[PDB]
C-alpha cells in the first residue's frame, strides 16, 4: 500500500499522515500540500513531504506518475465559514481539485478517499439521527460543492469502476492544530480559553447540538474504510459520528475535568446559522455494518485528553 | 418591457424560445449569443441582435452583458446525457464553468436569472412516479451530477446574494425546428422523421420505457411564464414541471393513428437506455402549478398532428 495525501498540512492531514507514515511506513507515503510545514510543525525536516498546487492539474499528475500510489486521500478543500467569504475560493478549490485527483484516480487505478461534511446536508436533511440518503439542500457553498464531490465520485465508480470511497465527518477536535474562526472550532477554543483562564465569546449558541468526534476515532475510521474489501461497502459515501455536543454540554465536561468554573459569554457570530442548518446527530448505522466503525472516545475522555495536551503541543498554562 | 439575454441560442431550446421572446417583447429588447455563428437554413439567420459569445470566456461574456444590459438571463448551453458520456471533460467545463460565469453576471448587474436543470438530475432513488420535487438526487451521469451542482448554486446565490435565479427541471422536449441529434429523448423527434421518410426507425430506447415528455408550444409559454411571475409568489428556486409521460411504442401508435399507416421501427438498445430507465417514468408538477400558473394545452396526438405537418414545411420532408 503506497499512500499519497494531499492538502498533508492542515488539521486532519496532520495527524492521518502521521499515523499512516507509522503503520505502513515512511517510505510507502508521501505527504503533499500547497504550502511547506512551519518550523514548529510535526512534519518538518522529514523526508517524503513535498509541494504541490492541486490546481495544476499537470503538476498533480507529475507527482502520481512518479510515487506510483495504490491509495489517495485528497484533502484540500475550503471549508464553511471560510467558504462564504472567500467562495470564488472555494469553488474553485473543491471542485477542481477534486475534478483532477479522480481523473488521475481513474486513469492510474488509485483507490481514492474523499471526504464529505455534515455541511452538505441543509433544513430539509431530517435533523434527527440523519440518514445516508435523503434530501441535500445546503445552505453554504461548502456544501454545495461537497454534495458535488459526493455525486461525481459516485459517478466515477458507476461509469469506470474507480474505488472512489468517502465519509460524512461531523465536527473534527483535535489538539495539534490551533484554532480558526471555523464552524466547529470554537470547541476547540474553549480549551484553550479554559487553559489561559481567559474568556470565552463563543459564537454558537448554548444549547445548539451537532455531531462531532476527537481525531483518534477520526484516523481509525479513514483507514479502516480504506482497508476494507470493495465487495463489504454496499455504498460510496458514509455517515460517520462521535457523539453529538452543544457548547454548554462541552463547557461542563470541562468544568468537571478542571475541578474549576469558566468564563463562557455567549454572543453568535456567523457560524450560528452556519451550524443551525445541520443535523444535530447523525445515523452512521451503514458504515458500522459495512466496514466496522467504532467510537472509543467521549466527551469526558476527550476534555482529559485535550487538556493534557495542548500544554504540551503549544505551550498554554498546564492545568 | 424586460430587457432578455438568451445564451446557448442557436440549439433546440434556444432556437425557439429567442422567436418567441422576439415577438412577445420586440426584437429591440432581446440580445441572443451563441458559441458558433448561424448558419443560412436556420430560423435566426439574418437576424439583428445575435452575437458570437463563447460563455467560457469570462472576459466576453461580462463585455456583452456590461453593452446590453438585461435585466433578464435565459443561460442555456450545456452538455446533455448521452453526449456527456462519452465527452466527460467537455460537459464539466461547460455545465459547471459557465454556469458560475453567468451567476456572478446576474448578481454584478442585477439580472433575474433563468438556468435549466433536468429529469436527469434524478437517480434510481428519486421515487419513480410522480416524483416530488424536494427527494434523494442520485443522478447516474455527470449531466445530471452537473446539473445537480447548477440547482444548488443557483439557490445558493439566492439566499447570499439575492439573486433573483429560477429553474425548471425540463423533462424530454419535442420541437420541429430542430433537426434531431444523439440524446435520449431525441429518438422521439427521429421516429418524427422516419415515418415521413418511410424508412426504418432503429430505436434505441426499449418500447415500454415510458418518460416525461414536453411539447414546445407548452414549454415556451412556461418559461416565460415563471419569469414574469413576481418573486413574492415563488416559493422554491427549482420546479418540477410536467406536459404527458410516454414510452416509445405508445409514441409509434399515436404516429400510426395520424399517418393512418404502419411505421417501420426496431427496438436495438443503445445507450441512451440504461440512462432513461435511471429517470423518473413521471413527475409531481404542483409547486409549480400552484405557485406561478404552470399549464399544458397539447396532449400526444395533438402533438403528432402538428410534428407530422411541421416537419415537411420546416425542413422540405415528405408531406402529409
Ligand atoms: N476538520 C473538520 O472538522 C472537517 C470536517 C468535515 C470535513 N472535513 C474535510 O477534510 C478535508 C481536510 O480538512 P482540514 O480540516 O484538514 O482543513 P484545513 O484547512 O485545516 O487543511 C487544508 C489543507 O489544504 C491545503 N490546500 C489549500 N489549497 C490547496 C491546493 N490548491 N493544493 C493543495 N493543497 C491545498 C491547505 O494548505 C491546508 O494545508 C477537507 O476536504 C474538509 O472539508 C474536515
Ligand atoms: N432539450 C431538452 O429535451 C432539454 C431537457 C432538459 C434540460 N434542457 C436544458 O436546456 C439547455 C439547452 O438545451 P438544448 O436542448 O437546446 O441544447 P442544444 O445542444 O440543442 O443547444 C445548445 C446550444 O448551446 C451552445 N454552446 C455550447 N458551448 C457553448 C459555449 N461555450 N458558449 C455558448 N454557447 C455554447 C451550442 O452551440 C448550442 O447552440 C441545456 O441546459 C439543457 O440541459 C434541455
Amino acid at each position: 500500500p503506497r499512500v499519497l495525501v494531499t492538502g498533508a498540512l492542515g488539521q486532519i492531514g496532520t495527524d492521518l499522515s502521521l499515523a499512516l507514515r507509522d503503520k505502513f511506513g515512511a517510505d510507502s507515503v508521501l505527504v503533499s500540500d500547497v504550502v511547506e510545514p512551519g518550523a514548529k510543525h510535526p512534519l518538518a525536516g522529514l523526508k517524503g513531504v513535498e509541494k504541490l498546487d492541486c490546481l495544476d492539474s499537470n503538476g498533480f499528475e507529475k507527482l502520481v506518475k512518479e510515487f506510483k500510489p495504490t491509495w489517495m486521500y485528497h484533502l484540500p478543500a475550503i471549508m464553511s465559514v471560510r467558504g462564504e467569504a472567500e467562495p470564488d475560493l472555494a469553488m474553485d478549490i473543491n471542485v477542481n481539485t477534486t475534478r483532477y485527483a479522480l481523473e488521475l484516480a481513474r486513469k492510474y487505478n488509485i483507490r481514492i478517499f474523499i471526504p464529505s461534511t455534515i455541511a452538505a446536508f441543509g433544513d430539509k436533511c431530517g435533523k434527527t439521527m440523519t440518514k445516508d440518503d435523503t434530501i441535500m439542500n445546503p445552505s453554504t457553498v461548502y456544501g454545495v460543492t461537497k454534495v458535488y464531490t459526493e455525486l461525481l465520485g459516485t459517478w466515477y465508480r458507476q461509469k469506470y469502476g474507480v474505488d472512489f470511497r468517502s465519509v460524512r465527518l461531523p465536527g473534527i477536535i483535535s489538539a495539534a492544530t490551533l484554532p480558526g474562526g471555523g464552524a466547529t472550532d470554537y470547541a476547540i477554543h474553549m480549551y484553550h480559553s479554559a487553559l489561559l483562564q481567559k474568556k470565552c465569546v463563543c459564537p454558537v449558541l448554548p444549547y445548539e447540538s451537532l455531531p462531532m468526534m476527537y481525531m483518534p476515532d477520526t484516523l481509525n475510521s479513514l483507514v479502516k474504510i480504506m482497508e476494507a474489501p470493495l465487495e463489504k461497502l454496499t455504498r460510496t459515501v458514509y455517515n460517520i459520528t462521535g457523539f453529538s455536543f452543544s457548547p454548554s454540554e462541552l463547557r461542563f465536561s470541562i468544568e468537571r475535568c478542571t475541578d474549576r468554573t469558566i468564563e463562557v459569554e455567549y454572543v453568535e457570530g456567523p457560524a450560528q446559522k452556519i451550524a443551525n442548518s445541520w443535523p444535530d446527530s447523525l445515523d452512521d448505522s451503514n458504515a458500522r455494518n459495512d466496514w466496522g466503525h467504532q467510537v472509543k472516545y467521549d466527551i469526558d475522555m476527550m476534555s482529559e485528553d485535550m487538556l493534557r495536551q495542548i500544554p504540551i503541543l503549544h505551550g498554554l498554562p498546564s492545568l
